[PDB]
């Protein structure tokens, strides 16, 4: 069994008959989280390691952001705080705020991987030009150059318990506001600020989330369905080597009128390596079956995985590490 | 379960000697200098061949890049100086923490397909221009600039699954040598490094150096320094190492351990460390064998041939080729 393109969600907090015959099928390569599956720890813990039990090549996601976009909130997951706190420390403390930023990296992987989540689908590079509502607190600051060294450093926290990371929403949704939101900035000037998070991080970046956005001047697709954006500036110019996840093709102005689909033939033919089908576990069957889409992004898939060991939560509440980032947490914010 | 003593091999093929002391309870580590690599297959043979006998051995080298770097033939990248990044830093700061984490991705990589668990690097100590042994093994003299470089090489570090070491704390900067400044003024710069770092910083070797105004004991058997500032102050949860302590020596190492390291270094002298095995008192500490265990490098490594064939790595190495031309 090796990781298909789709990336898709269960039906409920235990798993049905219907979802390991998804999960079991060849174009299957993902599971995402959200807090309807989540009811406790223990509950999620079994889940999870049900999902690994039926394919073993699973990725499972989710997105923990923290602030307004954190899916579980309860039964001892740290509320973290919304990234522009840590942009606003920043302003105060540079040095404080890159140490709080791993902090937060480390405690958000942690709790995920007691629980066997492999991911989260963070960081927010769109800059705080303060445009965008969809965005907001979600951004760390205006400065591409501040977004870059907390995020590299949230990154870092990440990378300690094992635990990649997904920059997003390429090449920029803070400039946008929404039909599809229109960004009508040349290349140049996108190119300029709201890319260069994505290439000054480097190996630190491991895969990125198109938006959901069109740049007028720069091609009519929007970036996931873009060919000019994946290839051309990421994988082109930019030389990005990581994975590639569209956003959910559930949102139907992206789709510019095609079925869920033509719409994953387009991204995954544009350049992501994995599609999101989200709340719809039947449509995405449907996905699944009629895809008419690789070694390369196989690989790159596979990398996405957690790495090494993790601890369970009656170890992980007891170490060292996890109590020291949880109390610099508190006192810095 | 790991002892505390970290000790060198004879050379490059296990010894029967090698394998009785390696099998000893109090091992738990090799250290590795450039007499022990010929090639990468004796190498990786030599590696092998010590888990053989103690599977839960942390394996450990001096690579820092420049001036120190013990494996530099074979395909091993011959990694630039520290001093070459804050160069480039004073240049370009956003590529200057690109090129640090290429530089700590190659580093990391290379040993791991070797069979290595660690290198202990980076040097924190800052650069005064004062210090002819660390020299431009320093990153910067701004304690801020050596903290966000080391940062970004161990992030480097971590990408592959290696940890990492700074060194030598409280700092050799200013500086057996002896320091005379206030604990004050040795707080507020050589330090700093130690304390933003937080959890980006894994473990520690203290200077063989005395902080005269602090304590007549060198850093490593000082509890003040160790238990009152890193542990205490600093709140540092990490693996403590103990320099060199060939630089009794069975109690040296008990003093070393009973003022805060975790692991004592015995260098270049495997008879003498056969001694300090069979005669130590110390008894660890289950907290220090769980700072050990978090030494050992995480996860898979790539063989040689696969690692120089991936995507990331080359782009490091192109990335390493262009910025620090």
């Amino acid at each position: 069994t090796t990781p298909g393109p789709v990336m898709l969600d269960v039906v409920g907090t235990t798993l049905s008959r219907d979802d390991a015959r998804r999960l079991a099928h060849p174009n299957t390569g993902g599971v995402i989280l959200f807090a309807r599956h989540f009811q406790n720890r223990a509950q999620l813990t079994a889940l999870t390691d049900s999902i690994r039990a039926v394919r073993e090549d699973i990725l499972i996601a989710v997105d923990h952001e923290g602030g307004r976009v954190q899916r579980f909130r309860t039964d001892g997951f740290t509320v973290l705080p919304a990234m522009r706190r840590l942009g606003e420390l920043w302003d105060r403390d540079v040095l404080l705020a890159t140490k709080v930023a791993t902090a937060v990296g480390y405690i958000l992987a942690a709790e995920l991987r007691a629980c066997g989540i492999d991911m989260s689908f963070t960081p927010v590079l769109d800059l705080d030009y303060g445009h965008s509502k969809v965005i907001g607190d979600r951004a760390f600051h205006r400065d591409p150059r501040v977004v870059t060294l907390l995020a590299k450093s949230l990154n870092h926290g990440l990378s300690l318990a094992g635990m990649a990371n997904c920059g997003k929403h390429f090449p920029g949704h803070g400039f946008a506001e929404a039909a599809l939101p229109t960004d009508d900035r040349t290349l140049d000037a996108i190119l300029e600020q709201d890319v260069a998070p994505y290439d000054w991080l480097g190996l630190s970046l491991a895969a990125v989330i198109p938006a959901h956005v069109i740049y007028t001047q720069v091609d009519k697709r929007p970036a996931g369905f873009s060919r000019v954006w994946l290839q051309d500036i990421l994988r082109g110019k930019l030389g990005f080597t990581g994975a590639i996840f569209s956003d959910d093709l559930s949102m139907e102005a992206a789709r510019e009128g095609g079925t869920l689909t033509q719409a994953a033939d387009a991204a995954l033919a544009a350049g992501c390596d994995m599609v999101l089908v989200c709340n719809q576990p039947d449509a995405a069957e449907v996905v699944l079956n009629g895809l008419k889409a690789s070694a390369e992004s196989v690989r790159r898939i596979k990398r996405m995985r957690a790495r090494g060991k993790a601890l369970k939560w009656d170890k992980l509440i007891a170490q060292p590490e996890y109590l020291q980032a949880q109390a610099l947490l508190s006192s810095a914010l």
